[PDB]
This record gives C-alpha cells, structure tokens and sequence, in this order.
C-alpha cells in the first residue's frame, strides 16, 4: 500500500524567524534521498554514501531509502561480483547489508584467504579495506569463525600503524576505529566525531554535510527542552537535596538515555529511562554505604507490598525516598492506563523489587564477607546494575501495542534485556577492577572473575572481554531474525550496551573525557556550516 502519512520527524513537524531553517532543511534533505535512490550510480560509490549518510547521524531518516537501494544492489548481483573484486567493497557490503536485515554469509571473505587459508598479507597495503573488514567482523555471529579471525587480521595491521605512514586522517579513523568499533559506538557520539571529521574533507558533500550539522543540533534542542523538563521535575521531588548522602546524577542519566534513544520522537523513553537510573542512583547508594541490612530488609519490603498506607514502618530518609518512588512510578502507570488503556503497575513494580532484591544480596554479602562464584555474583550483577529494569521502562514507551506474551517475557528477563545487561554489568566493573583490586575489594566481576579461576588480573581482564564479544553475537542473531520482539525494541535494548560501552572507558582523562562527550551531546551545538 501507499504511505503518505507524516513522520513524526520531520522537519514539517520537528522545525514548526525559523521558517528559513525548515525550507532548507527540506530541500537538502530532498537531495540526499535523491542520491541514495540514484538508480544509476556506481554501486561502491552508493555504499559509501550510505555509510556516510550513517555515520553522520541521518540514516533514521533514510530508512527506508537505503533498504531500498541495499535491495536492488543485491537482485542485480551487484554484491556477488564485489566480493570478488574488492575487499573493502565486500566487507562495507556485508556490514550494511547486514545491518539492515539481508541474509550474507562469512563465505564472502573466503576468496580473500591463501591455500594455508589465512587472509593475504598484501591486503595490509589497503588500509582502507582492513579497516573496513575490521568494522564488519563485529556483526558476526556465534560459530561465524572467517569474521572472528579476520578481527584479529585486522587489529594487528592497524596497531602497527602511524600518521607518517597514512596520513593525519586515515590515521584518526584508524584510531577511532579501534577506540570502539562502528557497531559498538552509539549513534549520537559517532555524529559529532564524524561530522567534525567530514567538515575537513576538502571534497566533502556539502549539501550532506549541512543537513548533518542541522539535522544533529535540531536534534540537541530536543534533548534540552527534554532535560528542562525532567530537571524541573528532579529539583521538583528535591530528594537529591533532602538527602545529604545521596549524589545528584539526573544529568549523567539523561546523557545515558539519549545512548538508548536518540531519535526525537522518543522524549518519553528518553525521561522515563532518565528518571529511572535516577532513582537508581539514590537506592543504590542506600544499599551500597548508607542504610544498615536491618533497613534494607524494611525498604525492600515495601517496594514489593507498594504499600503507601505502610511507610510510617521505614526511617525517615527511606520514607522520603519511598513515597518519591511510589509516586514516579505509580505516575508512569497512570500515563500508560491513559494511553495504551492497560494497567502495567504490577509490571513495573516487579522489575523495582526484583532490584531491591538484588541489591540486598549484594548488602548481605558485603556484610557476611561472603565469596560467592563467579556465576552466583555475576547472575545477581547483571541485575544490579538495572539494566533490565531500565529496558522494561523502555519497553512501554517505546512499543505502541503492549503484547501480554511480551512483556511475560521481559519479566522472565528474555534474552532480548538480559544480554545487554550483561555487557552494562561488564564494561561497569572492568572500568573499575584495577581500582577496587588493589584496593583489596572482591564484590567486582573481574576480581571475582579472578578468584573463581585463580588468574591473574591481566588474564581475567581478557576472559571478561571475550565474554562481552560473545554476547554481542548472540545479541547480533536475536536483532538478524527469529524474534518475539519487534525489531525496534531489540536495537533499543541493544543501545544500552553501546551506551555501556561509551559512558564506561579507560581515558585525554577519564573523567575529562565523561565531560567533554556530555557537552558535545547535551550542551554545546555543533559550529554553523561553513561554506
């Protein structure tokens, strides 16, 4: 059938002094899609203007352009021949083509390989190609070998790397490439970085670029009359203020949001998952330093009765902090009785006394000095961390049509939530390990990891990491087909991840870095286009 309905982004809606910015947004817009659908282009050059269009910040506005384009790159046989012909060609090919659903097999690299069936070490000549390979191995999936060893064909050729070889912009793509690869970034910081990349290239597309660098702070103001709102309502409830102890992180946890939905349309994921690690952050540190264990029994009674006729059994500070989490929540399914007609109460309460519950056993085994394994601390890690409490809230403000199976499924903590929870877990802990190890702490995934096998640091360090590359392919198959959940939610879920991956890193310093990414996503717009 025919669409003609409007989006909910676009510029005739998102840009209604400012007239001037919409007309022209629309036409730069108008001549991007034009290209993408340029029937008769050179088909690398379409993949690389694909890629471009992706990498800058725009391909949730071309969606359905470069599927499109994908599609007749393949009926025409234009992707059988390529991987015959170019590395780069096959290995751009097959993370996009990937990336947007098309079936593609590992056996497209197997033409690029010796008789000893190693990749030719001449491919290293090509810059280029092995950082586009090195890109795509990270869309594999379980038992995909070819792309698990063309990663590591590709990391030794860009670590020996250097500018003098290269050249200064090669070098910085190489550099952020291995910083994070493309599928692991989240899209919002991968625009800045890119866009202030493009803007250097001499034969630039001026027109993408523009629309860009528009498109990317039309975007950015979203996101502040976003955090306006949620910063009135924050200071509003005042528990941060109220409660001497507890750290005040509403900024920090709306940058994390917009990690696990940066389209515009997506204010009320972006708030509720705002609001929620906030109040994460307050528990967390009850449980954590503030509150006795026979406290936290009490709390963590109350979260599962939700009793409000009840709070005169909790101390003080728990009573304030209580009654503001009753509230929020209880207001959060008000809004979805209103709108989707269903009661979720029982839904998202669950998810608050499941992490309560986590959060105790950590309590209990802090004071105890217990060692649990590896498994046992780590199945209750995962949880912890919130993640999958934070994917539930997601999940009814992304998802118009709630589906009983569904959210059953999110309780039960399906795969679809617990897979990225797992990776927020990790990149938690091992940005912190060295600290707490020599710090004499145990309750970390690394350390833990350490004693359950007896390694050393370096060693158990590696495994967690190989444990995260495993995740991600299982968490690759479940967005590749085969899905209860709606495609939409699993790259949702799958954001989280990526946003884990960013908001934890080594080091410019650690927290130079936490600043300067906040600012170029929440605070200050990207410099006017420059002609």
């Amino acid at each position: 059938s025919a669409d003609y309905e409007p989006n909910s982004w676009d510029y005739d809606f998102l840009l209604s002094s400012i007239e001037v910015y919409k007309d022209k947004a629309k036409k730069l817009e108008a001549e991007v899609r034009r290209e993408i659908n340029n029937e008769k282009a050179e088909f690398l050059t379409l993949l690389e203007l694909i890629d471009n269009v992706q990498r800058l910040g725009l391909g949730y506005r071309f969606e359905s352009d470069i599927r499109r384009a994908l599609d007749r790159f393949v009926s025409s046989g234009g992707f059988d021949g390529v991987t015959k012909t170019s590395l780069h060609a096959t290995a751009l090919s097959f993370r996009l083509l990937r990336q947007h659903g098309f079936e593609v097999s590992q056996e497209a690299f197997s033409g690029f390989k010796d008789q000893n069936g190693n990749f030719l070490e001449n491919l290293k000549e090509d810059t280029k190609a092995i950082l586009s390979l090195y890109e795509a191995s990270f869309l594999a999936l379980e038992g995909e070998n070819i792309l698990d060893e063309a990663r590591v064909f590709a990391i030794s050729h860009l670590k020996e790397l250097s500018e003098e070889k290269i050249g200064k912009e090669l070098a910085e793509q190489v550099n952020h490439a291995l910083e994070l690869p493309l599928h692991r970034r989240t899209q919002r910081l991968e625009a800045v970085w890119s866009i202030e990349a493009y803007r250097k290239k001499e034969d630039a597309n001026q027109v993408l670029l523009e629309l860009a660098i528009l498109d990317y702070n039309m975007i950015q103001s979203v996101y502040q009359r976003d955090l306006r709102e949620t910063s009135r309502w924050w200071r509003r409830v005042g528990l941060a203020t109220k409660l001497h102890f507890a750290r005040d992180r509403l900024i920090e946890s709306f940058y994390w949001a917009v990690g696990v939905a940066f389209e515009p349309q997506y204010s009320d994921c972006r708030n509720s998952v705002a609001k929620m690690f906030s109040f994460v952050t307050i528990i967390d540190d009850i449980y954590d330093v503030y509150g006795t264990l026979d406290e936290l029994e009490l709390f963590t009674d109350a979260v599962e009765r939700w009793d409000v006729n009840a709070i005169n059994d909790l101390p003080d500070y728990m009573k304030l902090c209580f009654l503001a989490l009753y509230n929020t929540i209880n207001e959060i399914a008000y809004d979805n009785l209103k709108d989707k007609g269903e009661n979720i109460l029982p839904y998202l309460t669950k998810a608050w006394a499941d992490l309560c519950n986590a959060f105790l056993q950590e309590a209990k085994w802090l004071y105890n000095k217990s060692t649990p394994t590896f498994d046992d601390y780590f199945g209750n890690a995962w949880k912890s961390s919130s993640g999958p409490l934070q994917l539930i809230f997601a999940y009814f403000a992304v998802v118009q049509n709630i589906k009983k199976e569904e959210i059953e499924n999110l309780q039960k903590y399906h795969d679809i939530i617990s897979r990225p929870s797992h990776i927020f877990r990790l990149c938690n802990d091992l940005a912190s390990a060295s600290a707490e190890i020599a710090r004499g702490e145990t309750a970390n995934s690394v350390s833990c990891y350490m004693r359950t096998k007896g390694i050393s640091e370096e060693l158990a360090t590696e495994s967690v990491m190989n444990l995260i590359d495993e995740t991600w392919k299982k968490m690759n198959k479940e967005k590749l087909g085969g899905s209860l959940f709606a495609k939409p939610f699993v790259e949702t879920a799958i954001n989280l991840a990526r946003q884990s991956h960013c908001t934890y890193h080594n080091g410019t310093s650690p927290d130079e870095l936490t600043r300067k990414r906040v600012l170029s996503v929440i605070t200050e717009p990207i410099l006017p286009f420059e002609r």
